[PDB]
């Protein structure tokens, strides 16, 4: 049912993080070209990430998934697209029964379907020590770091590894906070590898925590899932929320839960398929 | 209805999704909001919805949306694609036709596949017909001091939706959004002039950066090209004959004489076919 010279495809977001996901089992990978053809928003379809999916590669997972950037390279790991192939295999009858396995290029995560749309996805154990962030010029682990980015610009942080490095920093209003600006001077600090992704927290109650994020690469999205996990595993180790938080993000809501500070951090969320499509003369690029 | 098929195509990066409206509703102004989402929706510049004829003359009509939902009485970029759409579902067969806008009935000619000539509309200049207030009798080259403390010389002419067309040295370092917002608010036009940032390369080739009503700057706006062309033929800085250089692409320009219609050749281009799940 595949017409020659088109390559079909489900558009699909997680809380505003949105995905062209793409059935690639029995074919090739799709070309840098291609991928970003399929990312450009105006002249392409438009996305946060393309994803691939295919056969399980581990002995338990239902299916496994590549992952590329809008610019056509290689990604290790993403947080909401997660939710996305996991609600996408179960409409492909991949993946039946309430939990399964899915193989992304850096490792194996559980899902648990809570209900149609929202998927509990074990992201990584939070690593706090400044030595494997690496978090420079520290030694000592703290609850909070600070930082001289010059006359004008004094910021204390938090920092914690999610498998991507993270600084946290605590916000009056995130709706609010110099996010890019500030952002962009954590990454250029040299306190972190240039890869930071850089979160700005509002802790609204022990419940409830609003955050934006400005990510490596992308700079800032709709969501995060790897910085709300890390916004909440940090606001967690230091006392400030309850083991299970909702983070508000500019595109929708996730509930973080961290049982024991030596277990994965979970993260639940909404998954959404917006429209199918064929996109035409895959070829010609 | 349920799920929604529609076709997603650009002219020049001007993006739309286009609806085959002929025996069916109007999109909502919901629907045509979540249409133009990019991140939860499909993500355009404007939903196009096909539709029967109205004029003697053409083999289709277009309405448009914007990404609010309202409608908009005309399009450039668009045109060109609605033509595309029509070639391609058997409206039209040879290479030339009319089709009808909001706002007109307009000669399309088909070079080949993917590039379109269109017919915009004959540009009208005087003062009472853009119109120009505290002007509004008075042709030629305008300056005006804003509300914003910008000294601004600019043209001004009516392709059926207005224009202030400001020539510049350097349209890449140009304040598009700020002056382009200051000219609306100022009340020498209607808040729905779009202001165009023209700089001439030759008498053969101009570029163009341009304001637009609601949207603010896209990667092209057809209409703009149009009058950024007319005002410097009028001018005497370009010929009648003349490409203008967008963000989003290049589009090929005509105005034979001041009589006749202003024509805009550029590209359509089809992307995607898409089916929109609501749920």
């Amino acid at each position: 049912m595949r017409t020659p010279s088109t390559l079909p495809f489900t558009k699909m977001h997680g809380a505003g993080n949105d995905f062209v996901v793409l059935d690639l089992r029995d074919g090739p990978d799709p070309s840098p070209e291609l991928c970003r053809a399929l990312a450009d928003r105006h002249k392409g379809v438009g996305c946060d990430l393309v994803l691939g999916i295919r056969e399980p590669r581990s002995a338990r997972a239902v299916a496994a998934f590549d992952i590329w950037t809008a610019d056509g390279s290689r990604s290790a790991q993403c947080g909401n697209g997660a939710r996305c192939v996991a609600a996408w295999a179960v409409r492909a009858g991949l993946a039946r029964g309430p939990r399964f396995a899915l193989d992304s290029p850096s490792g194996t995560h559980e899902v648990d379907v809570l209900d149609a749309d929202t998927f509990r996805v074990a992201l990584a154990v939070p690593r706090f020590a400044p030595e494997s962030i690496p978090l420079f010029g520290h030694d000592g682990e703290q609850d909070l770091y600070e930082a001289d980015l010059g006359d004008g610009t004094r910021v204390r942080f938090a920092a914690v590894s999610m498998g991507n490095p993270h600084a946290v920093i605590e916000v009056d209003d995130t709706a609010t906070a110099p996010v890019a600006r500030v952002g962009r001077a954590v990454q250029a600090s040299g306190l972190f590898l240039p890869t930071v992704n850089v979160g700005f927290a509002r802790v609204e109650s022990r419940d409830r925590v609003h955050l934006r994020v400005h990510e490596y690469g992308a700079g800032e999205t709709l969501a995060c899932g790897s910085g709300a996990c890390a916004a909440a595993a940090v606001l967690m180790r230091r006392g400030r929320v309850d083991r299970n938080v909702s983070v508000v993000l500019p595109g929708g809501e996730l509930r973080i839960s961290w049982p024991d500070d030596a277990a994965d951090v979970l993260m639940t969320g909404p998954a959404a398929f917006v429209y199918e499509g064929t996109f035409l003369h895959a070829s010609v690029l």
